[PDB]
DNA sequence: TCGCACCGGTGCG
DNA sequence: TCGCACCGGTGCG
């Protein structure tokens, strides 16, 4: 019952008023410092939410808003996937694959992953797209997970599994991206994944935009290197059931692949996964990689 | 002070519990039955929100959630733009232009606007995109406003201005789409507009997806009819200031226009408007149409 | 200071 | 019954 000394919430000052802030990572640690989560993802998210809700209540404080939990639930789901993806490549012994949880585009633009030769190809494109009366760009939010196949990137440190959630464990999973800055050959990036706790008819179109933009960058790289064999695939994943409507929407073409009558149409999002249990995270990775 | 007899909120039964529901149209009528809104849009939205908030408070009831107001504010902004667009074409005497507020994709798929010859061209595309091992589609939410140039579509009934907000006035603005079912030639549709009370780094990419998909449908129509002169433009509009970041994101290419080194890159969203006052709605329409 | 990216809770047909 | 499309309120660097 010692909820009163929890640190999953945090008081702070704003306009002479004490304000409340959820600490999402702290909530993870306090519930999982002995054992990372198992069973139903959706149920674990609610357990985390009802924990903080009990911490505030016993502390005498105001309930955080629905917006605060949306932000927080998004992080819980991402950290859960990241950690389970870290452990997947260990127990499967995939010594040439990395599954990386990416930060936001300002912290680390995903194009920074690539080597010099490829970063300049992309810069040739970027620069040429601005050299017109009407300036154009190619912008999107960072993919949530990147799957990279490149042997020389794996170090022995990565083969140690994460059995418990600590500030230090979460930090290595969430800074792994740093190790690969500059080192990737263009055709080593093999897939990306967009993660959402839930979908909505509007928010689900964000996955399509993302895949469309990434594949467009990649189609350009296929051309510059004149390599028709290399592929980049993009995927969505939800913590809820995926309806038929969600399915139809996520069948939307990568529009540059439908210009001519003889082109093979390509989907922007190759597939959408409904992650009910942690087991399903393993199942999804099986399809993506193999 | 007679807030107690307002109908902008409405009690209803759910699991033996009386629940509260905002009636957004009713709020509009009760505040604007003598005079449609003028001045600052953003301020009028807050006036509508503080009206309902005062109605519930004086009635003794629970405050509607932040989600309820998001849904409601979205409608207020749309009805305001629609009505002001109705009056724009009247006072400007544009006898060959319609600016139509569109409903959702299930109520009225926007492709229903087109004549038979064009609806079959689109069906040839739709059918061909499914005739592959990997089924693909072209899906998006309905554009908020359509701008259509076709003389034979204007009737004298449309030239009467809307000076006050009544259930009957709002209804004609919101059912105008019905009049044009089947009657549009492909190159009569000249622009679309996506309307948002506010932007966010994720929600703003929805405008890009939309414009990308619409222009892709249109590029196909340009090809089938072999007409290089016809254009379709797509625009965004916010009720808040538009930052530089919002601007950069909305400079994103329509990806099918950047495949070859000699193609002229096209933006998915041709421009983004910050609508501070009702006057700005008139200004935007001036740029779009002329 | 603000930009990024998160997602639930609606009103309505 | 649910699918559509709406958008604010965050935690954090
Ligand atoms: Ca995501
Ligand atoms: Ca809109
Ligand atoms: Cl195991
Ligand atoms: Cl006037």
């Amino acid at each position: 019952t010692n909820l009163t000394n929890s640190n999953c919430v945090e008081e702070y000052k704003e306009n002479g008023k004490t304000k409340i802030r959820i600490k999402p990572f702290n909530a993870l640690i306090e519930l999982y410092h002995h054992q990372t989560p198992t069973g139903s993802i959706k149920e674990n998210l609610d357990k985390l939410e009802n924990y903080v809700k009990d911490v505030v209540k016993a502390k005498g404080l105001a309930i955080p808003t629905s917006g605060a939990f949306s932000n927080t639930r998004g992080t819980w789901f991402e950290v859960m996937i990241a950690i389970q993806s870290w452990n997947y490549r260990v127990k499967r012994e995939l010594n040439d694959y990395l599954i990386i949880k990416m930060p936001n585009v300002k912290t680390f633009d995903f194009r920074k992953i690539f080597d010099n030769e490829t970063r300049e190809k992309l810069h040739q494109l970027e620069k040429s797209l601005l050299t017109h009366k009407q300036q154009v760009r190619l912008i999107t939010s960072n993919p949530d997970l990147l799957i990279i196949r490149q042997k020389d990137l794996i170090k022995s440190e990565y083969n140690l599994p994460i059995n418990k959630l600590t500030h230090e464990n979460i930090d290595v999973a969430l800074t792994l991206f740093k190790d690969i800055e500059g080192k990737c050959k263009w055709d080593s990036l093999v897939a990306g994944v967009g993660l959402k706790t839930s979908l909505r008819p509007d928010r689900r179109l964000q996955l399509v935009h993302e895949g469309n933009i990434l594949k467009s960058l990649f189609a350009h790289l296929k051309m510059a290197y004149w390599n028709p064999k290399a592929e980049f695939k993009y995927y969505g994943a939800s913590s809820e059931p995926v309806s038929k409507a969600d399915d139809d929407a996520l069948q939307t073409a990568a529009t540059h692949t439908i210009v001519n009558v003889n082109s093979t149409p390509e989907r922007a999002v190759d597939d959408i996964f409904s992650l009910t249990s942690f087991e399903d995270i393993d199942k999804m990775l099986d399809q993506i990689i193999k």
